[PDB]
């Protein structure tokens, strides 16, 4: 699928590990840095719980056999054959079949950077034996060409991509995962790890919609791969969110001065990927326990400039903190749909879906309030958190008519605009508010 196909969707990412079994234990794992047990067939079982919070996309771990305790799938050592852990080739075509029988998109993470670490040689690798890859280094994170040549984390062998038989079997490697799958969209492991002039190359094998990773939070080190990639992954936003909800650092003039940045940065912003946690980094509420605050992000990340993703288990509270403690299994839960958070995140996805895709960011940008539009959507954001009763006032003339009746979805809030155009009215335990208009 295409830019244009993608830029109305909403992606859950998953852990293919960590999502569901063809059991219904509901027992935890022992040990969240190996295996837990997650398959192919546990997606599939488990689609109608993931649709009826109103995503219509998936993003799921990197497939190929991995080396040992490689559960996350980005340690690769044969690209051409699947994980066993996960499933066999029936069992992903059958679960990429539902997908698609539901209109779900799925969406395959992709490594072209490294191999998984050695404990021996490269036996069992594709790219099989030492001279394939770059000389071990340590990364210097203020050299781009160390950031290319050198190992991930000081340990995950960095393939050799300036040998062009190696960027051949790569290119081969996406076109065929792509194809052999019938995958609607990739999202790419470890961009900034390669030089970028490789990416053209490897986007037009893989021939679907790709967002990438580049693990940064500067606008003017993330933008320029634009040129080179459709969509990157918005870390510089997913900074600034965590600075309003999280710390409060910042107020909200810190995400209007980011959207500022991110239009001076990228050739496209609507089209890149919005995100308040994933599994690099720690659950929004293991800093912030605040449910209130972290309704206000979601918001943001559904409602908000972007292609949203939210990560899995955000909808069941979880609250792990660095890796692995953040890849937690979701079978614990039972998969309970009447989870607040779930309704949450299914109110606030029947908005996404059935209002008109434009968004009109910095309606009103407050210290600790700001609202925007989405479709006819008035939605009102803000940082006080739970039991907050506080004010929020902010003129909408010329946005919607004065004397107008709005009625929030979340809560059961009536405000009219005034007879000169302002909206004034009392939070609800400090959460979001998506006003329509009679
Ligand atoms: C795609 O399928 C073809 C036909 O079996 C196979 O030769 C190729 O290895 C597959 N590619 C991958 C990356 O699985
Ligand atoms: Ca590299």
């Amino acid at each position: 699928a295409t830019s244009d196909d993608w830029k109305s969707k909403a992606i859950y990412q998953l852990l293919t590990d960590r999502f569901g079994r063809a059991d219904d234990s509901t027992s935890n794992c022992s040990n969240l840095s190996n295996y837990c047990g997650g398959t192919y067939e546990g997606i599939t079982k488990h689609l109608d719980y993931i649709s009826g919070m109103g995503f219509d996309a998936i993003w799921i771990s990197p497939i190929p056999k991995n080396s040992d305790g490689g559960y996350h799938g980005y340690w690769a050592t044969d690209f051409y054959q699947l994980n066993s852990n996960f499933g066999d080739e029936s069992q992903l075509k059958a679960l990429i079949q539902a997908a698609h029988e539901r209109d779900m998109y799925v969406m395959l993470d992709v490594v072209a950077n490294h191999a998984g670490p050695t404990s021996n040689g490269y036996s069992g690798y594709t790219f099989g034996d030492a001279s394939l890859y770059h000389p071990k280094c340590t990364i210097d994170y203020n050299d781009q060409t160390s950031i290319e040549q050198c190992w991930v984390a000081d340990e995950l062998p960095d393939i050799d991509t300036e040998n062009s038989d190696n960027v051949a079997i790569l290119n081969d490697i996406v076109s065929g995962w792509v194809g052999n799958y019938s995958f609607d969209g990739i999202r790419i492991d470890t961009v900034k790890h390669i030089r970028k002039d490789f990416w053209t190359g490897y986007a037009e094998a893989a021939g679907v919609f790709a967002t990438g990773e580049v693990f940064n939070g500067d606008p003017a080190y993330v933008g320029p791969y634009q040129k080179y990639l459709p969509s990157l992954i918005n870390y510089p936003m997913y900074y600034a969110l965590n600075d309003v909800f999280v710390s409060k650092s910042k107020g909200f003039s810190r995400i209007s001065e980011m959207l500022g940045s991110n239009r001076n940065a990228f050739e496209d912003t609507s089209v890149l990927t919005t995100f308040v946690d994933n599994h690099d980094n720690p659950r929004f509420l293991n800093s912030q326990s605040d449910k209130a605050l972290f309704k206000n992000a979601l918001t943001y990340v559904l409602l908000g400039e972007g292609i949203p993703i939210v990560y899995y288990g955000s909808e069941q509270g979880f609250s792990g903190g660095a890796d692995p403690a953040n890849r937690e299994v979701l079978w614990t839960t039972n998969y309970d749909t009447s989870s607040d958070l779930y309704q949450f995140i299914k109110t606030v996805n029947s908005v996404r879906m059935k209002s008109n895709k434009a968004v009109y960011m910095d309606i009103y940008v407050g210290d600790n309030a700001y609202a925007f539009k989405h479709g006819d959507a008035l939605v009102v954001l803000n940082n006080y958190g739970s039991g907050s009763t506080n004010q929020v006032s902010f003129s909408v003339s010329g946005k919607f008519d004065s004397g107008a009746s709005l009625m929030d979805i979340v809560s059961n809030i009536t405000t009219t605009v005034s007879s000169d155009g302002t909206v004034t009215f009392n939070l609800k335990d400090g959460l979001p508010a998506i006003f329509t208009s009679a």
